């Protein structure tokens, strides 16, 4: 449920990630800096703390909390309660992470007010919520 | 929008596609013989004629009827409006095929008395419905 | 060892196979149109009479003479008497095809003067020498 | 030239890079403890310190040197001066590392007279000897 790669100051490329899904719970990426800052988090709540199948970004500093909620329309989760497996690429860019699932972009996320790359870890978290099938990690990827 | 491959008889192996998919309409996939019966259909019902999200599953002879229809869940139907990319490969059993959708198996079809393979047509049919993203087909394999 | 695709008019596109290299002998690649005219043949030559490792481009009218031979280089055939997995993909241009392995561009073939598309069969075909490992074909894919 | 990842204590699955392989020099690859030993090194030498497309594996301790080298047939170093993509996994099994590539098992490697797992570095070098194609990296992967 968790387990995370540890990069070279990563100014460009993408970092990836295949898992399966699970049924209830969320799964979320962490993009960490040097001071342990939130450069940007990508939770997928499949069934959490009272909403289905939302996607939220957000970006915090290590000390103060989070910023303003990004819920892009785009993420993949399956209907019906299914499950299925879910590529994620989240590239890092100019004036932005840009965000895609599946090869189809979701959506650009322009760094946040001060909080610029590099990425240095990239983390990976299931927290279930009672979950009748739970997410299985497949790989974690660095790009260049 | 309708498309195919024409196989040597093939009794072993496997056919794969690979669409974004629409958020209304269907999308079917037909594996024929000689005479064009339908050995198997796979049926998507992203929004069609009354059904959201249904996975039909059914074979019939060339000007036949119908069977009874199979209905299998675990299809990543996205959701909320979603569109896709999907990857669905059909094993061509020695018993029947076997579904499978991004990596994972969904369902073991026993040929249909009288519909065995060799199959030699593999074809993908998108049918609109109002959808504001149809469906665009990306690649249509055989596996040996 | 020798196996195909037909499909529908192909005039934009590409195709693809996928197989195991054999240390001897050779795989050719045909791309026909209606009249089984050859439009363009890919011969991958491990060791084929008397050459090794060579790659022979060219196009033929059904029943009519070969015309000047093309031969690229770039193509990963493994040294060293060695067998590999490789990827070939042949995009059908508006001007000639492009050849491909490995994710790696080899050549631009512009098409025979009158042998245009459209392309409606892919065929691989492997021919033993004295290979102590034959190829074996994996994959066959249009791609749209 | 120099990249790498760093892991949770990976006893076991697998890591894997992809690379654009040069026509001279030589692309090593580390598995390192936390101690910071060698626990691997797989090293494709394309054109090196007088050798051809020959590939080396061998494991040393931080302070000591070198132990036996392993030369395995079977790595897909191009002929005839070539560059290609090469896919390499290292699987980390129970008895020792398993090496394949592009999908193809090269060899069983036992581990090393007390240097057991886990792997928590992953590393890529490519260092040139004059090449008119330098070596490309495009990922570096964890698998679970
Ligand atoms: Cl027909
Ligand atoms: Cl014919």
């Amino acid at each position: 449920p968790i387990q995370s790669i540890k990069v070279d100051p990563m100014k460009s490329g993408g970092l990836g990630v295949v898992y399966r899904s699970p049924d209830k719970g969320r799964v979320s990426l962490y993009l960490y800096n040097d001071g342990e800052d939130i450069l940007l988090v990508v939770d997928a709540r499949f069934d959490w703390r009272g909403e289905q199948n939302v996607l939220v970004l957000n970006s915090k500093f290590a000390g103060g909390e989070w910023g303003p909620e990004v819920r892009p329309e785009g993420f993949p989760f399956p209907c019906c309660g299914y499950v299925t497996t879910i590529t994620v690429r989240v590239e890092i860019g100019a004036d932005g992470f840009t965000l895609s699932a599946n090869g189809i972009e979701i959506v650009k996320y322009p760094y946040r007010d001060g909080l610029p790359p590099p990425v240095t870890k990239f983390q990976y978290v299931f927290q279930d919520q009672g979950a009748s099938e739970t997410a299985q990690l497949e790989s974690l990827s660095a790009y260049y």
